[PDB]
């Protein structure tokens, strides 16, 4: 590895944070060959500008011990994926509360991206792509609609976030 990026997945329970992680890291969706129970992080190494970037992606937003989130939770975090479910408007409304939680407790500056997950389920869509784009735009954050199930824009999301982290990091130094 040339770079090591600590990414966090945050968002309401049931939006598909764990499925996004295991789709990206294992190319699996609710498979029997994996256990997604009590997995705090997954590692995937990608290539940007010919360099090996090791992504340590954390999925700890759901579990009890971090239902009260403190400054300690976001320590070392270089990227955050804010995940909502396009079929659940309540999960989308709570993205503002998750952003406030980052703005208040994150000590260091961090690259952020909003994922509208479950974009394969169009018939149940409660949040238009336009409303997701307008929210992300209001906060100066990047936006994608993903599907952990259909494998839509999962690689694209993590490669785009990693690119934005690397670009910031490379500019600081040269
Ligand atoms: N249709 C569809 N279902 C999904 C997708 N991602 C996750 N799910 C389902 O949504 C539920 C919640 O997923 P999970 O990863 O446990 O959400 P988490 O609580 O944020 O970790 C599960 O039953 C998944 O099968 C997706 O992209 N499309
Ligand atoms: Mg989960």
């Amino acid at each position: 590895m040339d770079y090591l990026f600590k990414l966090l997945l945050i968002g309401d329970s049931g939006v598909g944070k764990t499925c996004v992680l295991f789709r990206f890291s294992e190319d699996a969706f609710n498979s029997t060959f994996i256990s997604t129970i009590g997995i705090d992080f997954k590692i995937r190494t990608i290539e940007l500008d010919g360099k090996r970037i090791k992504l340590q992606i954390w999925d700890t937003a759901g579990q009890e011990r971090f239902r009260t989130i403190t400054t300690a939770y976001y320590r070392g975090a270089m990227g955050i994926m804010l995940v909502y479910d396009i079929t659940n408007e309540k999960s989308f409304d709570n993205i503002r509360n998750w952003i406030r939680n980052i703005e208040e407790h994150a000590s260091a500056d961090v690259e952020k991206m909003i994922l509208g997950n479950k974009c394969d389920v169009n018939d149940k869509r409660q949040v238009s792509k336009e409303r997701g784009e307008k929210l992300a735009l209001d906060y100066g954050i990047k936006f994608m609609e993903t599907s952990a199930k259909a494998n839509i824009n999962v690689e694209n999301a993590f490669f785009t976030l990693a690119r934005d982290i690397k670009a910031k990091m490379d500019k600081k130094h040269h």
